């Protein structure tokens, strides 16, 4: 089963965007479809992402990538997204191909995502696509309030008024960081973790201990916000916040493999 090219779009009237996909088709129509959900400022071409396709492959099933408005190959501007908007575009993606059977797979923001996608599922009645797992890498639910707003200072807060965002150095590029007004805002919008969260399927989340962006600690809370049946959190010592070392995506690779088999 061969990759194929889609666009979606997204939206109506001036909030409008086309989602670029990348689509390989199960073997057989009652398969499941692995769905990547990537992380904030990450393309549909990152490692990990062609590590679940290539997976997908080899077994048969299905596999959809997408990128978000802003970035990689899809329209919209950077400073216009928002957890609302790139949740909407990852539901309009899964709605456009609807597969019978769903396992999300979500790094870091698209963690937080994945479980909001679940809620907006489950709270509808007409409902083709169940989701039947979840594997979740140093996922980032509640970031905005949790993560960023206790470390804002007053530099911080006053970028955002006067300016609409603010910016921070970035470990991994020489382009620094940017965090809109409306990000923060809209992030309280889906908090998830101010309550418990039904998710109806199983959960493995892989999280490092080396991490310096999402402490493991909050993957300690995520679960603590879980059922309390069918939810696995392996902890790698040594693991940092890409996990895409060889031994990381063998580990990532056998979490997927587990919800299919
Ligand atoms: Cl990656």
């Amino acid at each position: 089963r061969p990759i194929e090219t889609h666009a979606i779009t997204v939206g109506q009237g001036s909030d409008a965007r086309s989602i670029a996909a990348l689509v390989r088709a199960p073997a057989q129509d009652e398969r499941p479809t692995c769905i990547w959900l990537g992380g904030y400022r990450s393309d549909m071409t990152g490692t990990k992402a062609l590590e679940m396709d290539d997976l997908a492959a080899s077994l048969g099933v299905g596999a959809i990538r997408f990128d978000y408005s802003g970035h990689g190959a899809s329209g919209g501007a950077f400073r216009d997204g928002t957890i609302s908007r790139w949740l909407e575009e990852a539901l309009a993606v899964l709605d456009h191909f609807k597969p019978e059977k769903a396992i999300l797979v979500g790094s870091s923001m698209g963690g937080w995502i994945a479980l909001r996608l679940i809620q907006e599922l489950k709270a509808r009645h007409d409902n083709p696509t169940q989701v039947s797992g979840m594997v979740l890498i140093a996922p980032a639910p509640d970031f905005t309030s949790d993560l960023i707003e206790p470390l804002l200072g007053d530099r911080e807060r006053a970028e955002l008024a006067e300016n609409g965002y603010f910016e921070e150095v970035s470990e991994y590029s020489p382009e620094p960081n940017i965090f809109t007004r409306a990000l923060m805002e809209d992030g309280r919008a889906n908090r998830v973790m101010a309550g418990m969260i039904d998710t109806g399927c199983p959960v493995h989340i892989l999280q490092g201990m080396a991490d310096p962006d999402v402490p493991y600690q909050h993957a300690l809370k995520l679960v603590e916000h879980l059922p309390a049946d069918d939810v696995v959190l392996t902890l790698v010592r040594d693991g940092d916040h890409r996990l895409s070392r060889p031994q990381d995506i063998d580990r990532m690779r056998n979490a997927i493999r587990a919800m299919i088999e």
